[PDB]
């Protein structure tokens, strides 16, 4: 009804597929490689997704580059416990249309732990009840929810619009008190599982070689030039509750 959830909805990236060559058998290194394509791809919708927020351009322009390369793991395991929720129920991980997981491919992958998590999240939208208003409110939010200890280089501005983009989640939930409290929750609950994604895509790209794991252009470089710094503790989400 209001004019932010006109443009959340009306932003909100269509079907991305990985690529991935479904005939041939479950090697980690298929998955892992078809994974990776995917970053590729959601990485391009993220970008322009991101650009087209309501005050994203309030942002120095550094920062809006940083606040992307440094939420984006966040950003896109939410949105793809969102898929699992709405297409199979959280039974599988629907990563793409063209590559879900099942139980062997969790173990296949070498990430089942990191799976299992990335499915109890997943359950959270069913357990939770959150509607398809709260998914788009909450995402934004996660874009804003990683940040350099030092601050970024305008701090003003990224402070004055994550406070907006809070207030928006805090309208559209309305002891209800209840409810918020749990939504933050939940939005907090997706920092540990991107921190265990980034060290072992980290690890991995360090070892790819050796594996005949295949990493894309754009993953190469954020993995080796960003994640380090948030693995290295110079960059750290913001937790709601501690
Ligand atoms: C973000 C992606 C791809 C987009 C998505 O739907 C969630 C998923 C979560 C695991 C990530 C993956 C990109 C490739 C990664 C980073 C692998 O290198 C290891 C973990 C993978």
């Amino acid at each position: 009804q209001p004019i932010f959830l006109n443009v959340l909805e009306a932003i909100e990236p269509g079907v991305v597929c990985a690529g991935h060559d479904n005939n041939q058998p479950d090697s980690f290194a298929a998955l892992l490689s078809s994974l990776n394509e995917l970053g590729e791809r959601q990485l391009v919708h993220v970008v322009k997704w991101a650009k087209a927020l309501p005050g994203f351009r309030n942002l120095h322009v550094d920062d809006q580059m940083a606040v992307i390369q440094y939420s984006w793991m966040g950003l896109m395991v939410f949105a793809m416990g969102w898929r699992s929720f709405t297409n199979v129920n959280s039974a599988m991980l629907y990563f793409a249309p063209d590559l879900v997981f099942n139980e062997y491919r969790m173990h296949k992958s070498r990430m089942y732990s990191q799976c299992v998590r990335m499915r109890h999240l997943s359950q959270e939208f069913g357990w939770l009840q959150i509607t398809p208003q709260e998914f788009l409110c909450m995402k934004a939010l996660l874009l804003f929810s990683i940040i350099p200890v030092d601050g970024l280089k305008n701090q003003k501005f990224f402070d004055e619009l994550r406070m907006n983009y809070i207030k928006e989640l805090d309208r559209i939930i309305a002891s209800c008190s209840r409810r918020f409290y749990q939504l933050t929750k939940l939005l907090d609950s997706v920092q540990p599982i991107a921190r265990e994604l980034h060290q072992f895509t980290f690890d991995l790209l360090i070892k790819s070689h050796m594996v005949s794991v295949d990493f894309p252009e754009m993953m190469a470089e954020i993995i080796s030039v960003q994640v380090p710094k948030i693995l290295s503790g110079k960059v750290k989400p913001i937790y709601f509750h501690t």
